[PDB]
């Protein structure tokens, strides 16, 4: 249960000192990463999130208008061009406000939910880097919700449902929720904080979450919620964050016309469910110990001949499974079938299809699982339907 | 036919001086961009391209090992960290060789086709920037093929087929192909160039392409092919490039074990079909004048009520179309139906579904196109099937 060893064994990714803290994703690791994005996109569709893409660097003058910039200016990579200085973005939020500021908005556009899979970079001390857990370049399942004060409770509800629904998909059902105190120095009126804290407290009560208040001081932007999942080793991983912001929309001049035809500043809700997805893949690799569920497995099925007489059949099957949307590989190598099955079992391929002489003549295929279970000779279409159901439902367990 | 005006009208993207040459993609522009990636991914699947992801910056020491670095060092953004200097990648190729250099390879791994949608940045003079056509950050449909000398002809054939097949999808069928001369200063033996030029010439003859030899000097890496499409205004756009490389794999220490058990340097083939995809969207926006084909349209269907009596029906329909994989929006605003239809026609929505009292009671829906064609009342499932066929086939024209 070391994602760096499993990552190497399954050829998921690598790192080198020429680019510290930045992942080289190999084909199979990138497959897992794209599948996670597909999964995230399907869950946001339910809430009608927009999906946007912001630029990788912006003028330092823009970043200086955010606020508590001094505290983070040390962690950003900077660059320059034509006597102008840029920061590689360490966060997507100011870019999202730029998109919100294009076009007059009014109350009828809110809540405006805007998600991005945007790569961000931070200049972390090299001594703290570790595998996929602590990186310099990361992509989170990021989004920002622009809403009114009244809409906070409903919007925080949606985030809560999204956290519990996405975590359970992977088998994470023990979840701890920590609310945050209000620090000495904050932006915003006391009244505005008091109402927002009421929204958060009401939203957690309706869902019956047992929350604690965290001992350390919270942010200056607004109240904050952090979600911690526990893996099968009962290890704690803080992944989800919901952060209210009364500061950034005002600093970057976001506004909308309200019902009273009066110009107002939207509330921003920053939130991420998985957090850094490089890290979440690290957690998953260890949670499953490399036995990825079928929908996540880089290679879902391997089809093998016993002799060269079945090679044309195996290629036919492979094309058929591939056209049915299954990540499938043919293994036509000159190796004994017991050698091939063992090799692909060690590489954690969910299903293994064996094609001898009986199967070419019958139109069927012999099915073995990576756990060693012998499922017998099955019709090709039966196998396809069963595989498609396991994939579309993102089932955690096999047939 | 100005993509910057159409881009603004349809709310596809914007740019600002805080990040010159770098696109802020809005929801609808990003939808087009992701659809293009889906399309590219489906065409590469046919050739079993891998898809990888490399880091955004690498040590300047690595970039200096490439060769003709002096010529391009002026165009890269540089940054630094812990008394070490990095270049924001202006190209994906050295990152792909790093991935190839992880793991011993042999002849049985070749050809190894490795694609990436990787964002790259170049420090272009601000005076040359223009819309989506000349940017500082761009993503091309990039790939690198590692192969043997013998495999060049077959590999170049695949690229040729991919160029003609992808361009025709968008309606581009007039294509001009230019081969390149051999410059005075080149890397590689004369013999190695002579054989590779024979591979390229044979590959073009088999496909019956009329090629010209370009007047200007070619690259020093190897022979080169450029493909130029013509749009409906008969404007020439050079998009595809196939560039042989005998230099980079040797400089960055790529090798494989051959059949004779002898260590050898692979040939690299750099290729892109669409080129910069920001630019290709610009070309498409002008080619279609904003009337995107259904599969590309940011919003494929809009469903409208006439009064509040049909709102529940419209929401039901919307959820049904959405579950069927159609990008669909309900328009329940308090506006006359003729006003709503005109508005969504001006925004180039392919299909418009009108729900009055007759349609709620009949279970049908009235269909109007963005060209003004009245298709009559249709069963909901008929509409879904027709829409799914137009989408899955990426048809250029409506029903
Ligand atoms: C304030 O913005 C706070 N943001 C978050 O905690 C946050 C959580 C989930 C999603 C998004 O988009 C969020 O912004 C804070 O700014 C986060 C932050 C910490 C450190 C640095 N840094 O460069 O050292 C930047 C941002
Ligand atoms: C040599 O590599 C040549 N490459 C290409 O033309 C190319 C075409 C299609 C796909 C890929 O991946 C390619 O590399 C050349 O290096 C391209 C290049 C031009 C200019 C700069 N620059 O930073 O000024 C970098 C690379
Ligand atoms: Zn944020
Ligand atoms: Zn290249």
């Amino acid at each position: 249960r070391d994602h760096r060893k499993i990552g190497k064994q399954l050829d998921l990714y690598h790192m080198q000192e020429e680019a510290p803290g930045m992942v080289f994703w190999h084909n199979d690791g990138w497959t897992i990463f794209r599948e996670l994005e597909v999964f995230v996109r399907s869950k946001l569709k339910e809430y009608q999130y927009q999906e946007v893409k912001g630029p990788f660097m912006m003028d330092r003058v823009l970043w200086e208008k955010t606020g508590h910039w001094d505290n983070y200016k040390d962690a950003m990579f900077t660059t320059s061009s034509e006597n102008r200085e840029y920061c590689i973005k360490p966060m997507n939020c100011p870019g999202h406000v730029q998109i919100f500021n294009q076009g007059l908005k009014s109350y009828r556009d809110l809540p405006l939910r805007m998600a991005e899979f945007g790569s961000c970079h931070r200049n972390e001390p090299s001594g703290s880097l570790h595998g996929l857990m602590r990186v310099r370049g990361f992509t989170q399942d990021d989004a920002h919700i622009f809403c009114t004060e009244e809409q906070i409770r409903d919007e925080v509800n949606g985030c809560i449902r999204l956290v519990y629904d996405m975590y359970s998909t992977f088998g994470f059902e023990k979840i701890v929720v920590k609310l945050s105190t209000r620090p000495e120095k904050r932006i915003g009126s006391d009244e505005m904080w008091d109402r927002a804290e009421a929204d958060l407290a009401v939203a957690l009560e309706e869902n019956n979450i047992p929350f604690e208040y965290q001992l350390g001081e919270g942010a200056f932007k607004g109240p904050k919620i952090e979600f911690t999942l526990y893996d099968c080793l009962d290890r704690a991983w803080q992944c989800g964050t919901v952060q209210l912001d009364f500061s950034l929309p005002s600093r970057l001049s976001a506004s909308y016309v309200g019902e009273d035809n009066e110009r107002k500043v939207p509330v921003m809700i920053h939130r991420a469910i998985l957090g850094s997805m490089e890290r979440f893949i690290g957690i998953l690799t260890e949670e499953f110990a490399g036995f990825f569920p079928t929908w996540l497995a880089p290679v879902q099925v391997v089809i093998m001949n016993i002799t060269d007489s079945q090679s044309e059949y195996v290629n036919e099957l492979t094309q058929k499974l591939s056209n049915a949307g299954i990540r499938v590989k043919a293994d036509l190598r000159n190796e004994k079938i017991g050698f091939k099955i063992r090799e692909h079992t060690l590489r954690r391929v969910p299903y293994m299809l064996v094609c001898g002489d009986k199967e070419v003549e019958s139109g069927k295929v012999a099915v073995r699982t990576r756990r060693g279970k012998d499922l017998g000779s099955m019709d090709v279409n039966e196998v396809i339907e069963k595989l498609q159901q396991e994939i579309r439902s993102r089932s955690l367990k096999q047939l």
